C-alpha cells in the first residue's frame, strides 16, 4: 500500500479520521456513506479499490464532524455486519507519547 499527494475533496474542519478494514468486495463508498450516517454527519468517506480487478481492498476511510459520532460508529460498525463479512474499525489518527519525568541517586 503505497502513500501520495493529499487529494482531498474539501478541508476537513478539524474532523476526526475512522479507519475501516475488513471491507467486504460488496461494499460500496455509498454504502459506508449510509451505513454510517446513523452514527452522524459524513464529510469525507471512500472505499480504496483496487486499479486492476476494482474490488474493495478490505480498508477505508470515514471522517466525522465531531468525535461522539464517530466513537459510536468505531463501536457499533465494528465487526457489525454490514456488507457480506464482518469489518473492522479503529483510529486511523495517531497520537505521540508523552514523556515522563523519573528521578534517582
Amino acid at each position: 500500500g503505497s502513500s501520495g499527494s493529499s487529494g482531498q475533496k474539501k478541508d476537513t474542519s478539524n474532523h476526526f479520521h475512522v479507519f475501516v478494514g475488513d471491507l467486504s468486495p460488496e461494499i460500496t463508498t455509498e454504502d459506508i456513506k449510509s451505513a454510517f450516517a446513523p452514527f452522524g454527519k459524513i464529510s469525507d468517506a471512500r472505499v480504496v479499490k483496487d486499479m486492476a480487478t476494482g474490488k474493495s481492498k478490505g480498508y477505508g476511510f470515514v471522517s466525522f464532524y465531531n468525535k461522539l459520532d464517530a466513537e459510536n460508529a468505531i463501536v457499533h460498525m465494528g465487526g457489525q455486519w454490514l456488507g457480506g463479512r464482518q469489518i473492522r474499525t479503529n483510529w486511523a489518527t495517531r497520537k505521540p507519547p508523552a514523556p515522563s519525568g523519573p528521578s534517582s541517586g
